[PDB]
Order: C-alpha cells, then sequence, then structure tokens
C-alpha cells in the first residue's frame, strides 16, 4: 500500500509548486485545501472547487477519481491497521499521513 503513498507525495509537491508558480499565498491556500482533504476535514467536492477558486485555472478533472481510487488502493492495508485500533480508516489515515508528514526528525 506504500506505493500510493509515494505517489501522493509527488502529488503534494505538485500543488505547492503550482500555487507558488503564480505568486501570492495561493500555493499556501491550495496546500491548505490538500491538507484539509487528506486530514479528512474537507468534503471531496469542496476540496476541488476551492482549489480552483484560488487558482482560477481550468484543470485536469482526474483529481476527484484520483483520491477516489486511493481509497480502494490503500484501504486494504490501512483498514487492517484501522481494524486493530477500532477506529474508522478516515481518522486513521488522518493521524498517520500527518505524522509521516512532520519534520521533527533530525536523523
Amino acid at each position: 500500500g506504500a506505493r500510493q503513498l509515494s505517489k501522493l507525495k509527488r502529488f503534494l509537491t505538485t500543488l505547492q509548486q503550482y500555487g507558488n508558480d503564480i505568486s501570492p499565498e495561493i500555493g499556501e491556500r491550495v496546500r491548505t485545501l490538500v491538507l484539509g482533504l487528506v486530514n479528512s476535514t474537507l468534503t471531496i467536492e469542496e476540496f476541488h472547487s476551492k482549489l480552483q477558486e484560488a487558482t482560477n485555472f481550468p484543470l485536469r478533472p482526474f483529481v476527484i477519481p484520483f483520491l477516489k481510487a486511493n481509497l480502494p488502493l490503500l484501504q486494504r492495508e490501512l483498514l487492517h491497521c484501522a481494524r486493530l485500533a477500532k477506529q474508522n480508516p478516515a481518522q486513521y489515515l488522518a493521524q498517520h499521513e500527518q505524522l509521516l508528514l512532520d519534520a521533527s526528525t533530525t536523523s
């Protein structure tokens, strides 16, 4: 299931350079929506529409079915995790994708 994860990381690097390519807080704004989405704190339809609100860009429509396909992908692996903890996969992916996101690791 780690494959999707490595591809979604490519994906965040894309949004952020894309908003940044324009100029203002707009890469931060688009990043705020991607965080809202992946943290399970925004609705799918809302994530998409706000993102375009900010970017005023006509955009590739693959993004909705993208994350929609990221459910059937990672869910068997992540749901097994969820099962044990006795929590919904939504909040599990929430707490997991954010700790693998953080930069507190000195290494």
